[PDB]
C-alpha cells in the first residue's frame, strides 16, 4: 500500500505521522516549525490557510493563494518530507501542486465548483473526508440514525464521484472527520469502529489532535489534551490507519514506534 | 463483571483501573502527600514499594521491612479510600501487611520465599502471579504454562481463583521483542478468565525501542498501557498517573462504543 506523487513515493506499511502547519516574518516562522516538526519525525506536513472556526469569514482565494503558496514552495524546495495542502478551492489546488505539493487533503471532499476537476488535472493524492453540513453550522446539532453506516455510504458515494471525474480508487485517501457534524458518542463509536472502513482497501487517515471528543471527555482546554489525543493516535494506529494527523509530532511518532513494534509482533499486523 | 474482595471493599473491574507507584524511602509524611496526589490524579490502586522493593534492590531484615512498609500501608488504609497493593516476598511482612488494611498481594517471587504462599492464603487477600525469567522457544506459550501451573499450586494451597490476578511481567528475563510478543497477544491470556495486571511504565521495552531515558518515556508508556487497555486489560501499573488516567477515559469511551468491548 503505497502512494505515488511528484516522483516520489509513501510506503504505507506502517502508520505516518502528519504534522499539522496552520498559516491562518510567518513564512520563515512556518519553515522553522516545519522543520522542527521534520526532525521530530513528520513525514508529511499539512499546511493549512483557512480556519474552519464556525462564525468566521472565508478567506478569498487571494489570502489564502499568499498564506499557503510560499510555505508549500519553501518546503518543496529545502525538504524531502511529503507536503499535504488544507484546500478546498480549486486554484490553490492547481498553484499547491506546481510547487511541489502531495496530496489534496479537503474537508469539503472537492465539493466547490472546479475542486474535483483540478484535483483530477494535478494528477495528485486526494483525501476525502466525512463532513455532515458544512464548516459554520455542522456543530448545532449532529445527528445521525447511524454513524458508522452513514460515514460508510458518504465514502461509496465519493469514491464512485472521484472515479467518475478520472480520479483513480488508487490516489484516494478516506477520513470518517472526526469532530466535523458529529457529539462526542458520534465520535467515539467511528473510533471504535474504525477498521471496518478498511473493506475499501484504501489508506485511512485521522485527526483527533487536541479535538472536542477529547476535550470534553476530559472538560480540559486545547492545552491539556496531549495525553488523550496520544491515546486517539494508538487507538486508531492499532487498528491499522496509516496517517495520523497531529500537532505534537514527536510524542505521536514515539507511540507510532510502539505500535509498530507491538503490530510487528503480531501475526494479523492489526487490531480489531 | 469481574470483581475483587477484600478489606470489606471491592475493586469493579468492568472497566480499566490505573495503580500508581509509591516509592517508600517524615518519610511516611511525604507517602501520604504523594498518595494523596496520584488519587487525586485519578488512581484507585497505590502499589506501595517503587524503588525500595525493586530488582536489584538492598535486601533488607524482616524487621527493617515491616518497619518501612507496615505504617506506610497502615498510614494509606486510615485516610484513603483507595485499594491498597503491597510489594513484598516476605510471610511477616504479608500478615501484618494484611491486618493493617493492604488489598493485593504483590509478590514478584511469585511466593517462592518459604511460608510466602501460606502466608497469602491465610490473609484470604488477592494475589498477583507476575512472570519472572533471556530466552524463549515461545514466549507467549511459556508464560501461558507458568500461569497454569501457578495458578494450580494456588489452589492447592487453599487460594480460589477469584483471588488470582495475571501478569506476564514485562520486563522480567525478556528482550524487546519477547516483550512487543507479549503485549500483542495480551489479550489471549482472557482465556483463563482471571483479571489481568501489567506494568510497561518507564521500561526497557520503551527505552530501548526509542533509545531515550527514563525520563523521556512517557509518550511510550501511554501507548502501551493504551495498547494493553484496548486489549482489556484490567489493571495498569505506573509512574505517571494523571496522564495514564485520562488515556484510560479515551480507552473506556471507545470500549464502551464498541458492541464487542475489546480489540484483539
Ligand atoms: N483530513 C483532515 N483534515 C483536517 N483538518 C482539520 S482542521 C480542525 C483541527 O482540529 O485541526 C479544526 C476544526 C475546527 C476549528 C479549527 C480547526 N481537521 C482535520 C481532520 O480531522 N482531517
Ligand atoms: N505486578 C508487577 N509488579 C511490578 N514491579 C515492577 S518493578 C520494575 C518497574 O519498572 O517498576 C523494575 C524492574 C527492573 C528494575 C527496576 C524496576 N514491575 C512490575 C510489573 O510489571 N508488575
Amino acid at each position: 500500500m503505497k502512494l505515488f506523487a511528484q516522483g516520489t513515493s509513501l510506503d504505507l506499511s506502517h502508520p505516518h505521522v502528519m504534522g499539522i502547519l496552520n498559516v491562518t516574518n510567518s513564512l520563515i516562522d512556518a519553515v522553522k516549525h516545519a522543520n522542527l516538526m521534520i526532525n521530530a519525525g513528520a513525514t508529511i506536513i499539512d499546511v493549512g490557510g483557512e480556519s474552519t472556526r464556525p462564525g468566521a469569514a472565508e478567506v478569498s482565494v487571494e489570502e489564502e493563494l499568499q498564506r499557503v503558496i510560499p510555505v508549500v514552495e519553501a518546503i518543496a524546495q529545502r525538504f524531502e518530507v511529503w507536503i499535504s495542502v488544507d484546500t478546498s478551492k480549486p486554484e490553490v489546488i492547481r498553484e499547491s501542486a506546481k510547487v511541489g505539493a502531495h496530496i489534496i487533503n479537503d474537508i469539503r471532499s472537492l465539493s466547490e465548483p472546479g475542486a474535483l476537476e483540478a484535483a483530477a488535472e494535478t494528477g495528485l493524492p486526494v483525501c476525502l473526508m466525512h463532513m455532515q453540513g458544512n464548516p459554520k453550522t455542522m456543530q448545532e446539532a449532529p445527528k445521525y440514525d447511524d454513524v458508522f453506516a452513514e460515514v460508510n455510504r458518504y465514502f461509496i458515494e465519493q469514491i464512485a464521484r472521484c472515479e467518475q471525474a478520472g480520479i483513480a480508487k488508487e490516489k484516494l485517501l478516506l477520513d470518517p472527520g472526526f469532530g466535523f457534524g458529529k457529539n462526542l458518542s458520534h465520535n467515539y463509536s467511528l473510533l471504535a469502529r474504525l477498521a471496518e472502513f478498511h473493506h475499501f482497501n484504501l489508506p485511512l487517515l485521522v485527526g483527533m489532535s487536541r479535538k472536542s471528543m477529547i476535550g470534553q471527555l476530559l472538560n480540559v482546554g486545547p492545552s491539556e489534551r496531549l495525553s488523550g489525543s496520544l491515546a486517539c493516535a494508538v487507538i486508531a494506529a492499532m487498528q491499522g490507519a496509516h496517517i495520523i494527523r497531529v500537532h505534537d509530532v514527536k510524542e505521536t511518532v514515539e507511540a507510532m514506534r510502539v505500535v509498530e513494534a507491538t503490530l510487528s509482533a503480531k501475526e494479523n499486523k492489526r487490531y480489531e
